[PDB]
């Protein structure tokens, strides 16, 4: 379904940030587009990458030269681990940062509120209050449950994204 | 060339483990021997690859694959010293497994750019490097970001096989 919209001859960049063990590299794993690869531009900067076709997904963790990578990205995920409460307002902080780069203004917006399997995760409205998305203005956003374990909700996501660019 | 004496007809398995944050994928990234592969094998276990010709590196984090292991290295943050007896207590865990008896083993003392880091001979016998019999092992300094001493280690893990 998302896989459709998506492939093609022009490059469709796809941004995927979130804190460190939210859940990035096991999305990208459960997708099963192809080898998650290692760069490391400079010394303590990770990037994982998935590519395949014209379709590229760039990861690594924000919260901790990333302008670079911005160029022609047409959609941001955000991951959010629900299950850690006690970081969420530093997720707030990261995402917003993420929403105030120019180069990504025509980006749409998708939020994998993840870990959802865990019995305290927070549920998707506080998951949304708490990263103030709907003070998000001009852009085009969607927060999605999901269990990067077993897969439940990154194609419902995806497919989001990929009707909405 | 420590490369050119890993390379040939026969398989070369090198199994590289580590506290998380010791430095392992700045080491695999440093070799330039090619692309590192992510997979999960089962959830929550995070293996990192790299294939050349013949040889193979694997790597995962321990605390918080072993048939036809030729040699262990195993990563230490130099500078992390509240943290080195839970290294020493993985490495030695390692060490007791059957199927790798047969392991050389390569101790890297990495971050040692570090002004405050540990001295190789502490990271030695807080590591209780000393007290292993029957097994060839070696400790090296090294530095990730430039990559000071992992050719050195290198070239002994290639020697001693
Ligand atoms: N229970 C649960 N654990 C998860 C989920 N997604 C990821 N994890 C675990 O959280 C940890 C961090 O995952 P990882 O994908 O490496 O996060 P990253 O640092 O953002 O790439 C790993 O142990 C995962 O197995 C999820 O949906 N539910
Ligand atoms: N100063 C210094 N930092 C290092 C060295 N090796 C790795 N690092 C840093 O330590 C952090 C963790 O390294 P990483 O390769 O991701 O460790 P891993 O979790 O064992 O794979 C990163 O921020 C690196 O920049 C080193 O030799 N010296
Ligand atoms: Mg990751
Ligand atoms: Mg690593």
């Amino acid at each position: 379904s998302w896989l459709s919209k998506l492939l093609g001859k022009k490059e469709m960049r796809i941004l995927m940030v979130g804190l460190d063990a939210a859940g990035k590299t096991s999305i990208l794993y459960k997708l099963k587009l192809g080898e998650i690869v290692t760069t490391i531009p400079t010394i303590g900067f990770n990037v994982e990458t998935v590519e395949y076709k014209n379709i590229s997904f760039t990861v690594w963790d924000v919260g901790g030269l990333w302008r670079h990578y911005y160029q022609n990205t047409q959609a941001i995920i955000f991951v959010v681990d629900s299950n850690d409460r006690d970081r969420i307002g530093e997720a707030r902080e990261e995402l917003m940062k993420m929403l105030n780069e120019d180069e990504m203004r025509n980006a749409i917006l998708l939020v994998f509120a993840n870990k959802h399997d865990l019995p305290q995760a927070m549920s998707i409205s506080e998951v949304t209050e708490k990263l103030g998305l709907q003070t998000i203005k001009n852009r085009k956003w969607y927060c999605q449950t999901s269990c990067a374990t077993n897969g439940d909700g990154l194609y419902e996501g995806l497919d989001w994204l990929a009707d909405n660019l």
